[PDB]
């Protein structure tokens, strides 16, 4: 009901415990390793102060210092795009325009896997299977085509964590129908391999959660907290 | 049938006539002085190997040259970025991440008096009239707030022509009800203010077309040849 103070030395982010887009943005800034807190906002009881700052409920949100005082950013994609840029240091984005250009087509197409992700934990697991299967062949042949360990070369680069949530999120299926999920996963040799080495990234594991953990979480509450919007 | 040949000296746009997405990128190319050619679609007879290299047939595509040969460019968006970055003069962008961030939030909020003015143009300008208003009220209170001639300052930048080509097809609405327009244009001022200034914008000029022109092509064409795919 009381809002928080006046920020000071860390950016703050407003977030929906297990919403995928709030996880996209604490990857990036664990990765660029500028200091946050984190505002649990509760879905169902929701500050009034909070809806006047964003009319339309947009998760996640980071409050930032401005020359005008502190303000509100929303989009997940605009969020992490805007801390790439304002922190020089650990970069994440290729420094070559044509590569960024087509890591951003690569987002977009995602969103095609979010969908099904999406409608697939709404409705205990039944449906979408098949939006999640031809994003995964497109991102298949797109790893290979790199021949890199991930999508930003030797290391994780943006693409990597924005395409990451939803992903980690995919493994709970396994507790749905074990072996279903193994010969699908079977069919992306390549995006399975970088799967694994994901899961040892520090940042990744600074976030995570499990199979188990997820398929708990999304059984009883859905998809009501999942969306880029409340 | 025969597709031209490898580029050299210029970039390619692929683009179809009267298509606002096309339009977009004219502008910005314009603005940055970029040399180019423009390879005209037919909506209707389309070369099979544009749709081999483009199955869902985006448009417009803007081809460039690579390190790995020539490549097509999807999204107006992601095109027009690249543009801003792979070329520094004439810089379009703000230089201020946090002002590119709402500059880039009010672009997806541009969308909604796209769907609008789709909608109107394919229905004998009947319906969706609520959504381009609702949309010019936040630009009208956005560039009040920024008190400047443009959005992107004393000169027009990358907001302002991201924006204009659904903003110059608006007028068309002043043939279809002179009265009604001229009203609704006045609950705008600093925008309507904008939309003049706009208009003798040298760039501007060079790739504009009159309200009767768009007119006469809308009640015929409809907006058969006016979204992002065609």
């Amino acid at each position: 009901v009381i809002p928080p103070p006046a920020l000071t030395d860390k950016l703050r982010l407003y977030h929906v415990d297990m919403n995928p887009y709030g996880h996209r943005v604490l990857l990036v800034l664990e990765a660029k390793r500028i200091k946050y807190e984190v505002y649990r906002l509760d879905p169902l009881r929701l500050p009034e102060w909070f809806r006047a700052k964003n009319p339309r409920l947009k998760i996640p949100v980071l409050e930032i210092p401005t020359d005008q005082g502190d303000r509100f950013l929303f989009e997940s994609v605009v969020i992490c795009d805007y801390l790439d840029e304002k922190y020089t240091r650990h970069t994440l984005h290729s420094h070559d325009p044509y590569v960024k250009a087509q890591d951003r087509l690569l987002i977009e197409r995602f969103n095609e896997l979010i969908k099904g992700s999406l409608e697939c934990f709404d409705t205990n697991f039944a449906f979408g299977s098949e939006q999640i299967i031809q994003t995964l062949e497109i991102f298949e042949k797109e790893l290979t085509n790199r021949g890199t360990n991930y999508f930003g070369g030797n290391r994780p680069g943006m693409l990597d964590y924005m395409v990451w949530p939803w992903v980690e999120r995919l493994y709970l299926l396994r507790c749905v129908n074990d072996r279903k999920f193994v010969e699908k996963k079977s069919l992306f040799p390549n995006f399975a391999d970088w799967g694994d080495q994901m899961q040892l990234d520090d940042i990744v594991k600074k976030h995570a959660h499990s199979p188990q953990e997820y398929f708990d979480y999304y059984k009883n509450a859905r998809a009501h907290s999942m969306g880029y919007y409340l």
